């Protein structure tokens, strides 16, 4: 499923993302936009370390979810990576919350640093009624 901008903004808001650990909804939108283009079925294979990035937030299998094919990986969100490929993003959001509960926070995603950190992300939630 490829969410429409505002559709996703309200979806994230309903799931408790707005201001979760100090992160505004606009930042989460900016993350999803650059990570997957709002696409829940997005996946990126990293041939170098044999891990795969899953879903709307492109969450990595080495640490966050289990796919049974990433060497010496852990499953911190205690989810099968399949859970991160559903149209319903509740499980993915629970995992994204787990990710930011770590020391880096939203900085865990290099894409957020490159495309959202110290940028104007207001645009992502304008007109969405959030």
């Amino acid at each position: 499923k490829r969410f429409e901008r505002c559709e996703l903004a309200r979806t994230l808001k309903r799931l408790g993302m707005d201001g979760y650990r100090g992160i505004s909804l606009a930042n989460w939108m900016c993350l999803a936009k650059w990570e997957s283009g709002y696409n829940t079925r997005a996946t990126n294979y990293n041939a170098g370390d044999r891990s795969t990035d899953y879903g709307i937030f492109q969450i990595n299998s080495r640490y966050w979810c289990n796919d049974g094919k990433t060497p010496g990986a852990v499953n911190a969100c205690h989810l099968s990576c399949s859970a991160l490929l559903q149209d319903n993003i509740a499980d993915a959001v629970a995992c994204a919350k787990r990710v930011v509960r770590d020391p880096q926070g939203i900085r865990a995603w290099v894409a957020w640093r490159n495309r959202c950190q110290n940028r104007d992300v207001r645009q992502y939630v304008q007109g969405c009624g959030v």
